[PDB]
This record gives C-alpha cells, sequence and structure tokens, in this order.
C-alpha cells in the first residue's frame, strides 16, 4: 500500500476512439507519465496536474498500463499506476461484479457504489434479486410499472433505484444484466398462464412438482419448469420483453439450481435438464436478439451442453469437490475445451465462506492468492459489488475488506486489465525449463505443492510468459480459504533464475501486482546458448516474466 498516488480514470473501459480522462489525487515534481503496451513505452509526457486526457490507440481489445515516475540523486520511483482496457464490447475480457441492494438508496450513494466498481474496471454488473418474481420479473405492466415492489425476501425494491443504477453503470461503460432463474415459479403465479404441462416433477405420474425449499424469510418455495418446454419458453420470452421495455438492461443473467437428480416431464419422460438449457438459450436470444445472455453452469452442470450456444462468455459457480487450486484451473481448462477456445470464463467462487457465517474481515492473503491463480490462468472472478461476496446469497455482507485488501485488490484488477492480452487472448500453456540460480526459490510446475513456487508458462505470439505463483508458505491448497487461515507469503527478493530458451532473447521484462503497482520493469539478462539468466526483484504472491 506504498503507492504515493492514487491514479484513476473516468470510465471502467473505453471503446476505440474514446478519450481517457485521468485523476491523480496529488502531484509531484520532476515526474513523467509513461503509457505502456505489453511492457513497451508508446507515449511519455510530463506529469503536469491532477487531471489530463489521453486518446489511446484505436486497435480493439487492447490493455495498457499507465505508470507515473519521479526522478529523485538521479534515481526514479514509481508513484502510481492504472490499467486501461480498450474493448468495443465486454465479452472478450469480462470483469463481472454485482449489485444486491435496490431499496431507497440516494443517487449519491448509488454513485459511490458504481464509482468504486469502476476503479476496479468492472465492465458489467449482475443485478441480483432486483426482480419481483422468478415467473414475472417485472412488477406491474409495461404501461403501468410498479414504482415499488417486494422481492423474494419481501424487502422493498425501488424502480427508480434499478433504473438509476442501470443509468449509472451505463455512464461508466458497464453492461447491466438482470438476474433471474431459467425456470423459476413462486407460489403466487397464475396457473392459467403456467400450465401443469410445463413443470418438472420428482415422479413420473406428474404427482409432486420438483421444488427448491426456502425457509423464512423467503416468501415461497421455488417450483421448477422445463427449459425446453416451448409454452414455457414463449411465456418467459414475454416476461423478458416486458422487463426490457421498462428497464434498460443489456441482457439476462440466467441462473439455475444445478443438478436436480432424476426429475420428469408432465408426460413422465426424463427432464434431463442439462440437455434442455441449449434450447432455452437459443429461444431466449431469438426473442431478444439485441440482448446479452450469460448462464451459470452450477458446479459445471450444463456447461458442456451450453458451451457452443449464444452466450457472451462462460460462467461457473464453483462448489465441492472442486475445492483445490488445481480444481479452479481445471474449470478454466475445461471451459476452454468445451467452448473450443471461443469464450473466456467468470468464476463465482465465494471466499472465506464458512467465516462469512458471522460478521468479520476477509482474510486478505486468501483473497489475493486465489485471484493470483485465477488471473494468471486467464480467468476472471465475480466478487465485487457494494461489498465482496462471502456467500451465494449476494446481499450477505457479513465480511468486510480491510483498507489494505481494497488497495491490493485494486492493483490486481489493474494488473489483469493491463495485461489481458497476455493472460486470456490466445496462446498455449507450456511447462518452462526454469531453475533457481541461488537457492532462494524452491521451484516446481503446476499444479502447486505447499512449500514451492509454481511456474506456469504460456506461449502468446512470439512471447514466452512465465508466471511464478508462491505456495512457499501455503498451509492449504484449498482456494476458498473457508476459515480465513491462509498465510501471507514472505517476500523473496532478487531471486536469480536460469531459463532454457532457444531463440535469441531481445528483452525480458517483469511485472507483478505486488511490486510497483504492476508497472513493467525491464531486467538485465545474459544468454549463453539456450541458457538465459536474470534476477526477479520481488515475489510475494504472483510475478510475471515476459521473454521477447
Ligand atoms: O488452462 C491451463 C492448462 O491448460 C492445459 O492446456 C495445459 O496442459 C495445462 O498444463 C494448463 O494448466
Ligand atoms: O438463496 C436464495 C436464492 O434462491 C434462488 O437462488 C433464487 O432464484 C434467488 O432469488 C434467491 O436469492
Ligand atoms: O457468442 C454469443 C453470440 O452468439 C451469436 O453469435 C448471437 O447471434 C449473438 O447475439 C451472441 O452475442
Ligand atoms: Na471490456
Amino acid at each position: 500500500v506504498t503507492a504515493k498516488i492514487t491514479l484513476k480514470t473516468d470510465k471502467a473501459s473505453y471503446k476505440p476512439g474514446e478519450t481517457v480522462n485521468f485523476t491523480a489525487d496529488k502531484v509531484f515534481n520532476s515526474s513523467l507519465i509513461r503509457y505502456t503496451h505489453l511492457g513497451k513505452v508508446i507515449k511519455e509526457e510530463t506529469f503536469s496536474g491532477t487531471s489530463w486526457s489521453w486518446l489511446p490507440p484505436s486497435d480493439d481489445f487492447q490493455g495498457y498500463m499507465v505508470a507515473i515516475y519521479q526522478t529523485n540523486d538521479g534515481t526514479q520511483t514509481i508513484l502510481g499506476t492504472v490499467g486501461i482496457d480498450v474493448s468495443s464490447d465486454w465479452a472478450k475480457f469480462p470483469r463481472y461484479g454485482f449489485l444486491s441492494e435496490f431499496g431507497n438508496i440516494s443517487e449519491s450513494d448509488r454513485a459511490a457504489v458504481i464509482d468504486n466498481l469502476k476503479d476496479y474496471h468492472i465492465n458489467g454488473i449482475q443485478f441480483y434479486d432486483w426482480q419481483y418474481r422468478q415467473h414475472q420479473p417485472l412488477a406491474g405492466t409495461v404501461s403501468n410499472p410498479m414504482p415499488v415492489w417486494n422481492d423474494i425476501i419481501n424487502r422493498e425494491v425501488y424502480g427508480s433505484t434499478v433504473s438509476g443504477y442501470i443509468a449509472q453503470a451505463h455512464s461508466k461503460n458497464m453492461k447491466a444484466m438482470f438476474y433471474n432463474l431459467a425456470y423459476g415459479v413462486l407460489n403466487d403465479y397464475d396457473p392459467n398462464l403456467i400450465k401443469q404441462q410445463q413443470f418438472v416433477y420428482k415422479d413420473a405420474n406428474h404427482n409432486d412438482k420438483d421444488k427448491h425449499e426456502l425457509g423464512w424469510p423467503f416468501i415461497s418455495n421455488i417450483y421448477i419448469t422445463d427449459p425446453a418446454n416451448t409454452a414455457w419458453q414463449n411465456y418467459l420470452a414475454q416476461k423478458n420483453d416486458d422487463v426490457y421495455k421498462v428497464y434498460d438492461f443489456d441482457g439476462f443473467h440466467i441462473d439455475q439450481l444445478g443438478d436436480r437428480g432424476n426429475v420428469f416431464r408432465y408426460d413422465g419422460t426424463n427432464a434431463d435438464l442439462k440437455n434442455a438449457f441449449p434450447s432455452f438459450i437459443s429461444a431466449m436470444k431469438s426473442a431478444n436478439t439485441n440482448k446479452k445472455l450469460v448462464m451459470n453452469a452450477v458446479n459445471q452442470y450444463g456447461q458442456k451442453e451450453i458451451a457452443g450456444k449464444e452466450l457472451d462468455f462462460l460462467y461457473t459457480e464453483v462448489w465441492s469437490p472442486n475445492e483445490g487450486f488445481k480444481d479452479l484451473t481445471q474449470v478454466l481448462t475445461d471451459n476452454a475445451a468445451y467452448s473450443n477456445n471461443s469464450k473466456n470464463t467468470v468464476l463465482a467462487a465465494y471466499m472465506n465462506y464458512n467465516k462469512a457465517n458471522n460478521q468479520g474481515m476477509f482474510n486478505t492473503p486468501g483473497v489475493l492468492l486465489t485471484d493470483a491463480v485465477i488471473f494468471a490462468f486467464g480467468g476472471s472472478h465475480l466478487e465485487l459489488g457494494e461489498h465482496m461476496l462471502g456467500k451465494e446469497y449476494f446481499p450477505n455482507k457479513n465480511l468486510s475488506m480491510s483498507a489494505e485488501l481494497k488497495s491490493s485488490l485494486l492493483e490486481y484488477y489493474d494488473f489483469m486489465t493491463a495485461y489481458q492480452n497476455l493472460l486470456r487472448d490466445g496462446g498455449t500453456y507450456t511447462n518452462p525449463t526454469i531453475a533457481t540460480g541461488d537457492g532462494k526459490l524452491n521451484l516446481g510446475s503446476w499444479p502447486p505443492t505447499m512449500g514451492k513456487v509454481a511456474a506456469v508458462g504460456k506461449q502468446v505470439g512470439s512471447r514466452e510468459i512465465i508466471h511464478l505463483l508462491n505456495f512457499t508458505n501455503a498451509n492449504s491448497l484449498n482456494w476458498r480459504d473457508t476459515d480465513g487461515t491462509q498465510n501471507v507469503p514472505d517476500l523473496i527478493k532478487q531471486a536469480m533464475l536460469n531459463l532454457n530458451h532457444s531463440g535469441k532473447v531481445t528483452k525480458i521484462w517483469y511485472a507483478s501486482p505486488d511490486y510497483n503497482g504492476g508497472a513493467a520493469v525491464e531486467l538485465s539478462f545474459s544468454q549463453n546458448g539456450e541458457k538465459v539468466n536474470f534476477k526477479v526483484p520481488v515475489l510475494q504472491y504472483w510475478a510475471m516474466i515476459v521473454v521477447e
């Protein structure tokens, strides 16, 4: 939290040709703003005030880091950094957050929420439990929408807040996705509209409807309909249209309850929900072709089946037995394969889960290690809204983030924005041949081993990337850090590395969210044959080495 300046930009992301407006919280003398692309300086200018603008290069889907340097005795110091995403649309590089509270909140309170998210470069937002009813997400009618409604826990939801947040998210270049289930009905539905033939039953004689039981303070259990059923699809498409004509959501965050076991259609056939979802997705899209769709594969239920459908990117809510770091990276690897490398993924992976049964703090090194793995592997984490997620019920805010975690996490979002081209824009994973030169690092491959630094290589274009992920001081390899026990890694400094690399090396550079706000630092190096050596300045959680 050493950064002398907080450097922010006005929007979350920028379409090609949009102007970037910067704010620094304070100014220093004899300082230079450097604009970098993949470690290359593309622009330098004098740091001349707190507010200034930059027209970035117009090529689409491009991250940059901006770093301010002071000259002191002729040495320099990084003062502050900010990542910048130039994307036309969010789906290539999704940075998904949420919103959870839609009561009478002031415009300036909403602004502070959206602004904070913006500083993490959040590029769209899942609006969780904004809706009236699973089976009728719009309260009232299109011509007469209800200004205030009660949600599934009977709390008050204001139209003006929903509309307002949509407008605020829009002013910051963010997309707004409305939450609903694919197939939810609560007990006040109209039976003349959702007929008996549309439900899923736990037995074969259309006796007992399948249902997710919710106790107090929820108003109803959730009945389940068949996503493939055409009357259902047409019914809900009308509901979505209704919503879209009232609230200017960009699309529908489709949620579900995961594997229901053996369930039946009315007619006694097997409902086989994972093979019903593809049809549902296509029906939703064809009824609203200008609106976005993302669907949650709960613990990967449906994922193979849906990966080639009309989804912006893939999403996976992670549960047991997927609890290891190596299980997180397996979900990312699987989602690549299922989508034949067409779609990146967002992970809903609730940290400090057990601890969040009570008020407390998030365990900073757990949150950072987990995001260092996810972001190093080209994933993305839905974790931030008005607060950070501790539970699948998004409004729960039992755990707070320290000011240290806030700070750090801002630099991690900066890092994964700035270096998105290296992290999740094509290439192939490789196992680098790398060894400590000095004994300072105890080096292994991935998947990780407690006590060792795991090296992960990726060939992106003509670049070789090596990510160092520090498990030296890890006391579990469980991502969730459910009880907040994980350790803070000891710093390792000036660690000599040896790397086999045929092909002349032109430049090696380093960047770490744990060192100089992720600014790129060029390293010295020698090359004898295939043997290259160099020193990394710092490893805490996650360093990235780039060989060109
Ligand atoms: O998704 C990253 C994973 O991708 C696979 O292609 C590689 O073989 C693994 O080594 C790697 O961890
Ligand atoms: O856990 C309670 C949750 O159950 C379901 O996921 C509902 O769709 C959602 O509205 C509610 O928040
Ligand atoms: O991959 C998702 C995309 O699938 C198709 O190309 C749809 O027509 C488009 O609306 C959607 O965004
Ligand atoms: Na974007």
